[PDB]
């Protein structure tokens, strides 16, 4: 549960708060799939 | 001319370099439309 | 059980097979969140 | 002139009208870059 090296770590400047929330949504979307990857297929 | 009065300015931490390049592409996509918004009609 | 009362149903023509696979990935991303929405809290 | 030799042609069923408008926006985004690809440099 959480330990050695995680994935790399970059950043991105998003101008405008409106579109900002839009990108954040896609961010959690991809990160969610990653959590389903190391999960037993069952 | 130009003026520092741009929209707000936020940021986002994108883990993984692979997924990073993916988000960056979408960023330039929306920003491109913004440049076409201030384009005088014809 | 299930019931055909799903949300609306539209479509989108994606030219290019390369870009096609890219959009399809985002589709499953949002749909995944929907499945977590009806997940009873705990 | 033009020629019907465009890229492949696939499709995608997007449930929900709300999320539909979201994907459509990304579609025009990538297509815009394609139009800038065949733009003679200067």
């Amino acid at each position: 549960k959480k330990k050695p090296l995680d994935g790399e770590y970059f950043t991105l400047q998003i101008r405008g708060r409106e579109r900002f929330e839009m990108f954040r949504e896609l961010n959690e979307a991809l990160e969610l799939k990653d959590a389903q990857a190391g999960k037993e297929p069952g």
